[PDB]
């Protein structure tokens, strides 16, 4: 999952960027390389440690000016102040958050730490009902997950449950955003690659935080 | 899956090493780094391409003298001459070969391209019957694979069959080797990590090619 080019139409030179769910920091470091100041955020210290590791390795940059810092954070309770950031990126993050109420609380937090009229770049997987094998997985796991579009990712050799993944409907994603006072500025359905190599449909969205 | 230290008791300074099933070349490059001349072999050009890619990247070496070359090969029909190599490494390779007759033909080829009294370093996964989830997988897939210890690795999100994996019994591995005139010099049962992160028991073996 790379950064879609569209993001560069909305970024401005001195934007302070929050990367929510940075993992081991691929995207944060790519933005830093392009001259942006980015804070990469993640709940687990493992990922954050790896990210600061990667962040040392040199000669990466295609531009000057950027920097990347990483911090362990709980996205439904950010340490940062209101209006701390010019831009947020949320790439395949909410998909790993099993509680729909937890997801709104995260969006409210992003809204809070973003300045007025700041943009949010969001990429998520859609519910691929049209794909027989995904329809089957959704049908099979609903009785367990009890949420529509949430299913279990399983160990390939063993079939043991590893984690809960959620796929979104357009309606659901749109309202998650517009209920927290974002406006949709850019929206595409795209073919995305899952963390396991499947080609499925998802969404690329640029939302803008409304002025008070 | 790293190289077990034992290998360094059997390697000699100017050994020419064959790495069968080199993938993207992690192990070949590690041996090259340590000053060995190594040929990394793999059936698919993708892996080989990546390997020559990785092989360009610099500053890796902890010793001088080594080099790594990569070639697309079919292991049951090697292009190399008899007695071409002082040492062979076969790490989690045979596990991906679904035909037990194909596996003997590979061992015969390794025997052929190895010099008299050369060593073979082999690492493989054992049949973990003691692990309930592996016992269950073996039981479930036998009717499909029709080979004992062979099962299907499945897509984590979708459950679709990706590939056939084989786990070995000690008897089976021992005879695969001793039927082709190797003698077992070193043998350990170790806890290994699967390509998907499972901790299962397997084998580390140093076999020696018998003198004619
Ligand atoms: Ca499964
Ligand atoms: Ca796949
Ligand atoms: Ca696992």
């Amino acid at each position: 999952l790379d950064l879609y080019p569209i993001i560069h139409n909305y970024l401005q030179e001195d934007d302070e960027i929050l990367d929510i769910g940075c993992g081991s920091g691929k995207i944060s470091l790519e933005l830093a390389s392009k001259g942006y100041s980015v804070t990469g955020i993640d709940i687990n210290s493992e990922a954050i440690r790896l990210a600061e590791t990667a962040a040392r390795s040199p000669g990466l940059n295609q531009k000057t000016g950027g920097k990347a810092e990483f911090k362990v954070e709980n996205a439904s309770s950010l340490s940062f102040h209101d209006s701390s950031f010019d831009f947020a990126v949320m790439q395949a993050f909410l998909t790993s958050v099993p509680d729909p109420k937890e997801r709104s609380r995260i969006i409210k937090e992003v809204f809070r730490v973003l300045k007025p009229g700041a943009y949010l770049y969001l990429v998520e997987f859609g519910q691929n009902w049209h794909l027989k094998l995904y329809r089957k997985r959704y049908l099979h796991d609903f009785p367990i997950t009890k949420e529509e579009g949430s299913f279990l990712a399983r160990d390939p050799e063993t079939g043991e449950t590893e984690f809960i993944a959620h796929h979104f409907t357009e309606k659901e994603l749109v309202f998650l955003l517009t209920d927290c006072r974002f406006e949709i500025d850019y929206f595409r359905v795209k073919e995305l690659e899952t963390r396991t190599g499947n080609k499925i449909l998802g969404f690329v969205i640029i939302a803008q935080k409304l002025l008070e």
